[PDB]
């Protein structure tokens, strides 16, 4: 409802999204976080306003821009020292990227510690003027959009490290065990009418098993990647995952419960806790009384699929590709591993250190995190669960890409003829081992790494540099950029 071409005034206060008041992040002044929109192909300049005066929350801040490729703007696309320095308090700093080839459901939010979790997260959609199922749909707007996001009475640097949330938001709002009263979310349709919602979770934490009593789901788009259409009556959505799905509202004028089971904190829907409203146009403003069913028809992401039926890169067979990476998750001394290394985050960023002079992964800091990959290639990444890794099944993010997941959690099978693509992948639960691949088309270094916040907060991330002596050349910085290190290292910690 907001861009391409819009300012985000960044700002703190008081939000109650599940009837209970506690400070937090607004951006342009409302929570939850506004929509942002743009079509196919368009130029986004959105200006991120910094008024943040809580140090708490932090008071700097750094925008990614999830799903979108930025390629020959990697500057822009927000991880804190991997991309660039945090904006500071009293500053703004312009995004200005390009989203050629892509269209689809996309999110944005703090990319700075576990900021995004107090509240700076917000959906996008990019719309296809040509969309392949624009056909299969009535309605697609501001109002089709469905944000998941779990919400903490204690803020990420208040409460325990991993907390346990307090309520799931729906569209921004829902209950929690003391406030069984607190407004629901209602989304509304009309008899006759086919919906293409648009579903995204913001969560910091929590996956959800979402389904809508009655009514079945056609799965058309799963992380900005067009599917071919496929029909579930559940689908469990990761942190970071985007689906979009035709809901034909062709069941008889009601209130039908929307359900949003997390896979921790409250697991049950008592007293309308982890719910919303899907109402028909006719009936009575009051809560469902629907009933669950079974889901014997849940999304299984190995049946999923691409609208052209893509192939993955590279050839057929395990190792089949220019390079291929194994990573082996641990964790001690509180913090997450892959491959031995915890993420602690560098004093220069990762983009500024290749622009600076380094030349390969063992010059970039921080030592033993940072991959070196191939130009113009076929990579294979996988990523075997362990009990090691505790808080599984863990979400994994590839910045600057969308990939091939050759094989899925809780699949014995390695898809390479046709297997879904995305860009958040579950890598599920010991004795899985979630492979994807993806092709080295995107100069530059690009976060892979857990999206509970919580995690990557905890090390469990990695860079991979890709095509380190393109990078420089392939994106070239605006000045504001540059200036957003020597602005920062200047702050007094109680000001960062
Ligand atoms: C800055 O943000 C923090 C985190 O939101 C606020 O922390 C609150 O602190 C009070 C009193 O110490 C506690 O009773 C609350 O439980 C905290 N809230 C949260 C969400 O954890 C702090 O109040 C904020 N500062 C200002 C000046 O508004
Ligand atoms: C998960 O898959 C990866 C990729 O196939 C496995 O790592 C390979 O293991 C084979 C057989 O031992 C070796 O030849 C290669 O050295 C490994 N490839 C790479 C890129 O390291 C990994 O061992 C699997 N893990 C589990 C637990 O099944
Ligand atoms: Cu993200
Ligand atoms: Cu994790
Ligand atoms: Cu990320």
């Amino acid at each position: 409802a907001i861009g391409p071409v819009a300012d985000l005034t960044i700002s703190n206060g008081a939000v109650s999204p599940d009837g209970f008041s506690r400070q937090a992040i607004l951006v342009n002044d409302v929570f939850p976080s506004p929509l942002i929109t743009g079509n196919k192909g368009d130029r986004f300049q959105l200006n991120v306003i910094d008024n943040m005066t809580n140090h708490t929350m932090l008071k700097s801040t750094s925008i990614h821009w999830h799903g979108f490729f930025q390629h020959g703007t990697n500057w822009a696309d927000g991880p804190a020292f991997v991309n660039q320095c945090p904006i500071s308090t009293g500053h703004a700093f312009l995004y200005d990227f390009q989203v050629p080839d892509q269209a689809g459901t996309f999110w944005y939010h703090s990319h700075l510690s576990t900021q995004y979790c107090d509240g700076l997260r917000g959906p996008i959609v990019v719309y296809d003027p040509n969309d392949p199922h624009a056909s299969l749909y009535d309605v697609d707007d501001d109002s089709t959009v469905i944000t998941l996001a779990d919400w903490y009475h204690l803020a990420a640097k208040v409460g325990a490290p991993v907390p346990t949330a307090d309520a799931t938001l729906i569209n921004g709002l829902g209950r929690s065990a003391a406030t069984l009263a607190a407004d629901l979310a209602v989304i509304t349709v009309t008899k006759g009418k086919r919906y293409r919602f648009r579903l995204v979770s913001l969560s910091c934490d929590p996956n959800y098993t979402f389904s809508i009593d009655g009514h079945s789901l056609t799965v058309i788009e799963a992380d900005s990647v067009n599917l071919k259409p496929h029909t579930v009556d559940s689908l469990q959505i990761f942190a970071a995952q985007r689906y979009s799905f035709v809901l034909n509202a062709d069941q008889d004028v009601d209130n039908y419960w929307i359900r949003a089971l997390p896979n921790s904190g409250t697991q049950n829907f008592a007293g309308g806790t982890n719910s919303a409203i899907l109402r028909y146009d006719g009936a009575a403003p009051v809560e469902p009384t629907t009933s669950q069913t079974p889901s014997t028809n849940p999304l299984v992401e190995s049946a999923l699929t691409t609208l052209k039926g893509t192939a993955a890169p590279g050839s057929p067979t395990p190792g089949g590709v220019d390079l291929a990476l194994n990573m082996a998750f641990g964790f001690a001394g509180g913090n997450f591993t892959i491959n031995g290394a915890s993420f602690t985050p560098p004093t220069v960023p990762v983009l500024l250190q290749i622009l600076s002079g380094a030349q390969s992964a063992a010059d970039l800091l921080p030592a033993g995190s940072v991959y070196s990959l191939p130009a113009n290639a076929d990579i294979e990444i996988s990523l075997p669960a362990t009990a090691a890794a505790p808080g599984f099944p863990h979400p994994f993010h590839l910045h600057g890409h969308v990939f091939a997941v050759v094989r899925s959690a809780g699949s014995s099978t390695y898809n390479y003829a046709n297997p879904v693509y995305r860009d958040v992948v579950s890598t599920g639960a010991p004795g899985d081992n979630v492979t994807i691949r993806f092709r080295t088309d995107n100069p530059g270094p690009w976060f892979l790494h857990c999206h509970i916040d919580f995690h990557l907060e905890a090390g469990f991330a990695v860079v991979m540099a890709e095509d380190i002596p393109d990078v420089a050349a392939t994106n070239p910085v605006p000045q504001a950029w540059s200036d957003l290190c020597p602005t920062y290292d200047a702050l007094s910690p109680d000001d960062q």
